[PDB]
Parts: structure tokens; sequence; C-alpha cells
């Protein structure tokens, strides 16, 4: 499969250090698809710009240095640079994901003279506002309202674009639901203008960076002890391994056989304490006293 078998670690693959808008735009214009580069940015020593070329555009995703724990590339936080490059392998930073890095120039990356991927077509897309409202509420469906400003950060399809919300969230949005600022034309009488609408006149270059826009954290506290069974957000199924074994006893009344050390993928939990999980091919009700909830993301051993 691969799709992306560039080594996500070694500087001599992807890191080109001193590049900046100046160089990055010319080396990622015209002849690239899936080609990217991470560079030392000039905003402030500590921020980086992962510029990826797809749809004949250069999407600039900024990697932000957090307080020594991990990095934050557009709100989404990953423990390190090699970690975020894996998420975008299945995310698609456009109609394509991270595939292979761009040529060499300043700091030593992979270093190719030319790329076999000759692209096709181009587009504009930048500032698009939502008129219809669509509360999909996910990273797959960007929840927008009757008057949100989005930035067309990724474009996989033509009916659905991946735009970033005011909160910087990148999700797919329907084109018939939105209107481009680069499209000033008579639709339903644009004579009333309202192009200014509401906002302060600050023409900044916001990059393609998913603009988190921190609304002042009222509750920002370090996780103490983490003795709470669920100290993480609902991302998907819950992972609990059966500490003890359960054979097909209990007189076969929805008894899910759970072996010692076996991982129970529980997707449905009843608040009584009876949970129904999918193990191998059987779904049964197991008690919380039979399993132990653990952190699915263990930084120890394997990471």
């Amino acid at each position: 499969m691969s799709s992306a078998r560039f080594d996500s670690s070694d500087r001599s693959a992807w890191y080109m250090g001193p590049v900046s808008r100046q160089e990055a735009q010319t080396r990622l214009q015209g002849q690239r698809h899936g080609m990217f580069l991470v560079r030392d940015s000039s905003t402030c020593p500590g921020d980086y710009v992962l510029s990826v070329s797809e749809n004949s555009r250069v999407s600039h995703y900024i990697i932000n240095s957090l307080p020594n724990r991990r990095f934050k590339i557009g709100d989404q936080e990953f423990d390190h640079l090699p970690a975020l490059l894996e998420f975008y392998k299945i995310h698609y930073l456009d109609t394509t994901t991270l595939i292979e890095p761009a040529p060499r120039y300043p700091s030593p990356p992979m270093g190719s003279v030319s790329a076999p991927n000759l692209p096709t077509a181009e587009d504009n897309l930048e500032y698009v506002r939502t008129l219809y409202d669509f509360p999909g509420n996910d990273a797959e469906d960007l929840p927008f309202k009757k008057g949100e400003i989005l930035v067309i950060i990724e474009k996989p399809e033509e009916q659905w674009w991946s735009a970033r919300n005011k909160d910087g969230r990148v999700g797919m949005i329907p084109v018939p639901y939105v209107e481009k600022l680069v499209r000033s034309s008579p639709h339903g009488k644009h004579g009333n203008r309202n192009s200014n609408s509401y906002g302060i006149p600050e023409p900044a270059h916001a990059y393609a960076q998913p603009q988190t826009t921190t609304p002042l954290p009222a509750v920002s506290g370090s996780p103490g002890a983490a003795i709470t069974p669920l100290p993480s957000t609902q991302n998907g199924p819950v992972f609990a391994k059966a500490i003890q074994k359960r054979v097909p006893c209990a007189y076969d009344k929805t008894a899910l056989a759970l072996e010692v050390g076996d991982i129970v993928k529980v997707t449905r939990m009843n608040i009584n304490g009876q949970w129904e999980g999918e193990v191998n091919g059987r779904k049964g009700l197991f008690p919380f006293t039979h399993v132990k909830i653990f952190d699915p993301q263990n930084p120890d051993e394997n990471e």
C-alpha cells in the first residue's frame, strides 16, 4: 500500500530548514503532487511551515512548539514532527495525502532533481463563507453556521471542500452551502454588498494553518494522577483488556467469552454497568468488574 513511505524522522528526507515564503513558493509551484517540505519559519524561531503541494497549490501548515511536551500543527497536537506526518497520511491534506518530499536546496532533505508527478489543473480558493449552515460536528464534517468565514485549506473533491472554520477546524463542507470571496458577482443581488459584514480590518497572512483561535482558556489545568477512568475525549471505541477470563458460562445469557489479556473493543456502554462489546465475532454483555479501562495511547514501550 504505502502511499507515504517517506521516512518520517530523518532530516535528510523532509527538513529543508531556512526556506520561507520566498523559496517555498517557487520550489512547490507547478510541478508537485503530494510533495511537501518542513522548514524553519521566520515568524519566530520555534514555528515551522510544512508546505504541501496538491491541487497545484501550496498549503502551508504551521508546526508550533508547545511547552516542551509536544508540537501543535493547526490545533491538532502530536508528540513530535514524525507523529503529525502519519496523521496526514490518512487525513488527506487535499485530494492527496503526504506522499514524498520535495527536492533539496538549503538544509539537506531527500534531494531529487525532478518528480514524475506532473499535476493537472489549478484553482483559487482561500476565503469562503457559509450561507446555508451545516452542523456535521466532526473533523470529517466542519460544523458551520449562517455566516462563518472558512478558509479552503484542503480540497479533496469538487462537491465537497475541506475548509477550516473560525476555530481552525478542518472538515469537509458542501460547495452549494458556501460562497467564495473570490467570486464577486450577481447571485441574488450583491448590490447590498455586505462584504465588510462584521470584523476588524487586519490583512494578515494567516497561512493554511488551522487557526485554533484560543478563546481564552478558563479551565486549563494539568492532568493530576489521571485516576479517572475516562480522562480523554470520545474519539472512538473504548479499549479495555479482560483482566480475568470469562468462559461461555452464565448459562449463555449474553455472556461474552473474554480471555485473560484479550482486548475488548467496547463501542456500546450501558450506564448500569453492563457493556456490550465486539470480540472476534460475538457481542455480549460484560461487567466493568471483569475488565480494566486503560489509556489506549501508551507512550511507554511502543511510541
